[PDB]
């Protein structure tokens, strides 16, 4: 009477270069914007992180012992080309060959991402992807990796395009630290999607042996009072800002009429210009059906309420329950429903949100082909005891979302894998090394890994395919 998952499902784990690797100034690694920014706006640094640069063999054996048969990893652009372009870095390129080879002998399939919040500094501090020049360097970087790494079967261009625009140009929690700039936000969603549509086409043109797709963040947006049109509209625009715009460029090749309408409105109220070239749309249009899979990242959902007041967004980074604030003029404000559970960082736990997103994608863009849940997990302050962590709360969060996939699948959604964030503990972008998410506890002082209760539970799940 319990739920099950397909016998051939991918039970993976996730990582990100900058969060896990460390060795920020080793073997010729070039700087990234986080280097100075963290040191200047936060209480922690990317060193030593979880020392993946040296620990990958230990993490992989463990991943293998506990049933992990998939792993998301990312290549550090600034490790291959320390300055974004120009000369390749011999030691960097060598490291990834060693890593992939280890994944392979350990039976953990590598899902490789080219860009994961780490544009080499040189180009970041030059307008990042708002600078069309940097689009060119990306495609070049991509093309090189496609050529140099033939051991890789699955490729993803960018990880979370929505969250970058949000973090860098709206909330300002990610460098440069710009706030309430809605023009940048869209121009960036647009520019990065072009970079993607070009990257995927080239991979398809050169005809390599594998699959390429995108990893999109898609938190479900719901109106506070569904019977209130003003609230409905509020969710509509919020969604357009974080999902529609991008989903459209992804599967339509262009932005739909409602997307464009909602966009113009938002820009009328807050001001701004969007630079869209015809050529930009040909590139987008060619790649619409070229995506093999779609990686959905999902953690929470949001309820929108209409609002006419000045925009203000406050980020709860220290995990002080209740400190978040988000209102945007002409859009709406977020109002957390009363009795729904939520973490100390204010992330509403709402499993059915995932199912809704899946069926939405499935119904709006039938050419999605295949879905993989590339990120899903619970960040909280684990209490290390008995050389473990009794993360029954984490097991509960995960168990509920897997149960919701089982239904999505049963209802006609082509979900073929799930990747818990993260395989092991890694520091958080704007929340420090406090917000733990891993299946394996990492004592940052000894870099020693201790399997938590969820690891054991994951093993069982992996090998039985029963969500019990």
């Amino acid at each position: 009477m319990t739920k099950t998952l397909p016998k051939d499902f991918i039970f993976g784990g996730a990582t990100a270069a900058y969060q896990a690797e460390g060795a920020t100034h080793t073997d010729g690694k070039g700087p990234v914007a986080w280097d100075k920014y963290l040191e200047d706006n936060y209480w922690y640094t990317a060193e030593p992180a979880s020392d993946f640069y040296h620990k990958y063999p230990v993490d992989l054996e463990l991943a293998e012992e506990y049933g992990v048969n998939g792993i998301r990893i990312s290549i550090a652009w600034s490790r291959i080309f320390p300055t974004g372009y120009g000369e390749v870095n011999e030691k960097g390129v060598e490291f990834y060959h060693k890593l992939f080879a280890e994944c392979h002998k350990r039976h953990v399939e590598p899902f490789v991402t080219l860009h994961h919040f780490d544009t080499p500094e040189a180009l970041h501090s030059n307008g990042d992807f708002l600078n069309r020049e940097n689009i060119e360097h990306f495609i070049d970087y991509a093309a090189f990796c496609f050529e140099e790494f033939p051991e890789v079967n699955y490729w993803t261009t960018f990880n979370e395009i929505g969250p970058i625009g949000d973090g860098q140009y709206l909330v300002g929690k990610f460098p440069p630290g710009i706030k309430y700039d809605l023009a940048k936000v869209f121009q960036s969603h647009h520019n990065m999607m072009v970079s993607h549509a070009r990257a995927v086409k080239l991979y398809k043109d050169k005809g390599y042996k594998g699959e390429i797709g995108v990893v999109h963040a898609l938190p479900t947006k719901y109106p506070y009072d569904p019977e209130n049109p003003a609230d409905v509209r509020a969710a509509e625009l919020e969604d357009i800002i974080h999902n529609k715009f991008i989903l459209d460029a992804t599967y339509l090749g262009h932005y739909s009429d409602k997307t464009m309408e909602g966009v113009n409105h938002i820009l009328a109220e807050n001001g701004g210009e969007l630079d869209l070239r015809d050529e930009d749309f040909q590139a987008l249009d060619a790649a619409k059906d070229l995506n093999d899979f779609l990686g959905i990242n999902y953690y929470m959902s949001d309820w929108m309420q209409a609002f006419d007041g000045e925009t203000e967004i406050i980020h709860n980074g220290k995990g002080e329950k209740g400190s978040s604030k988000y209102q945007i003029k002409g859009v709406g404000r977020r109002v957390a429903p009363d009795y729904v559970p939520r973490t100390d960082w204010d992330w509403i736990i709402y499993p059915e949100g995932l199912y809704d997103q899946i069926m939405r994608v499935k119904n709006d863009y039938p050419n999605y082909k295949k879905i993989y849940i590339t990120e899903n997990g619970l960040g909280y302050k684990d209490e290390f005891v008995d050389n473990t962590v009794y993360d029954d709360g984490r097991i509960d969060y995960v168990k509920q979302h897997l149960e919701v996939l089982s239904d999505a699948i049963a209802d006609g959604a082509n979900v073929k894998g799930y990747f818990i964030w993260s395989l092991m503990d890694v520091f958080s972008w704007s929340n420090g090394y406090e917000k733990r998410y891993g299946l394996f506890y990492v004592d940052f002082d000894t870099q020693e890994r201790y399997p938590k209760k969820s690891a054991h539970w994951y093993k069982k799940l992996a090998e039985t395919q029963v969500i019990e």
